[PDB]
Formats: structure tokens, sequence, C-alpha cells
């Protein structure tokens, strides 16, 4: 197998062809293109709060781990305290018992738990995938959607997007990549965080396709 490779470069490599899968799925496309919708911004947000909920729950769970602990950045990374402000904004008041929380969103957050509590060795696929993509597509989705919906540049609904203790979020992702090839890291378990990854997109991939159904 390709374990003449660092734990980062591996993953590139391996999830370069799903992304691109996942990049031009219907509901990104759209989303790309400006055309995005108070309902749908919603429906995503809300689903993105139970999976972010759910992989920084186990984040904390691993988090003494060494499988994971090299990459344990709650202060500049995790996204739960930032989707409880922006269900607050879109849902109001009472925004647990408002917000959906669907199938797809269920499946995507049960493999979390499942990786989290068995196969925390695997964690680390998940983290990168979210983490990073929100690093990458993360300013850029924020001020589509704030063209589109109207929202202020003072952040309120978008919280989720901004990352108030990263500078610069292309340096920081430099500083995960490498850290993420200090970790304990056998041809066994490099094999399978690869394969975990491309669930990873996969499960993200079906929340859009299930999300884009329910709009239309
Ligand atoms: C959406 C756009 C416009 C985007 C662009 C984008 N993705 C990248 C990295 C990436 N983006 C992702 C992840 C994602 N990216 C995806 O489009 C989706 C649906 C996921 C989520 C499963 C990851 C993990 C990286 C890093 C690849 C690597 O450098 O190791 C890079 C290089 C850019 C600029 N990323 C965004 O999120
Ligand atoms: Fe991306």
């Amino acid at each position: 197998d390709s374990m003449s490779q660092d734990l980062s470069e591996a993953l590139k490599e391996a999830t370069k062809e799903v992304h691109i899968r996942a990049e031009n799925s219907e509901f990104m496309r759209n989303f790309q293109k400006g055309q995005v919708s108070r309902e749908g911004f919603k429906l995503v947000m809300a689903s993105l709060y139970h999976i972010y909920t759910a992989l920084e729950e186990e984040i904390e769970r691993n988090k003494q781990n060494p499988v994971y602990a090299p990459l344990y950045f709650p202060e500049e990374l995790h996204r739960r305290a930032a989707l409880e402000q922006d269900m607050a904004f879109w849902y109001g008041p009472h925004w647990q018992e408002a917000i959906p929380y669907t199938p797809a969103t269920q499946h995507y957050v049960k493999r979390l738990h499942e990786v989290g509590g068995t196969h925390p060795e695997l964690l680390v696929a998940h983290a990168y995938t979210r983490y990073l993509g929100d690093l990458s597509g993360g300013q850029v989705l924020k001020k589509i959607a704030q063209k589109a919906m109207a929202l202020p540049s003072s952040g309120e609904g978008l919280a989720f997007f901004t990352f108030p203790s990263i500078d610069n979020p292309t340096k920081f992702k430099q500083l995960y990549r490498a850290r993420m090839n200090t970790l304990e890291m056998t041809p066994e378990v490099k094999h399978r965080v690869t394969e975990e990854a491309k669930t990873a997109f996969l499960l993200n991939i079906e929340l859009f396709e299930e999300l884009q159904a329910l709009l239309t």
C-alpha cells in the first residue's frame, strides 16, 4: 500500500476525487452560484449543528488519546458554540425544539459516535474532513450567503463561518497538516484513516442530496 507518504499527503490524494464530486453536488453547486434561500440555509446549518455537536463530543471523549490529542484545538476550531448562536439567530429563543434532524444527518451523527466510541483512531479522518473544508471554502460560502440573503458584515447568523481565534486559516491549515503527520501512524491505521475520510465526504454528499430533495 501507499505508506511511503505522510498522512496529510495520503489523505489529500485519497479524497481529491470524491471532493470534486462533493464540491459539485447539486446543493453546493446552487449555493456556489448564489442560489441559496433562507429555508435551505437553515436546513443545512441546523444539520451541521447536530453533526459538529456529535463530532466535538467525540473529540472531548478522546482528547487525551494520542491517536487524536495532537489535533485537539477546541479554541481555534470547534463550531458548536458558534452554531448555537446561529441557531438562535435563525430559529429564535426555542431553537432546540424547532430545528430539524433529518435522516441523513442522523446517519452522519451515528457514524461519528461509532468512530468516537469504537474506532477513535479514525476520528482524525472526520475532523480533517469538516474543519479543513471550513477553513478552505469557509470565507467563500460566507461572502455568498451574505450577498444572497443580506447578512450584515458584523456576522450575526454566520458565526459558523467565522474563526475569531485563527488569524490566517492558510497558515493554520499548514500547521494542522504537519501536526497530523506526528500522530502514531501504522500502515494499518493510515490505510483505514484515508478510507474513513472518503466515507466522511460521502456522508456529506448524502446530506446534501437529501436536503436538495427536501427543498424540491
Ligand atoms: Fe473543500
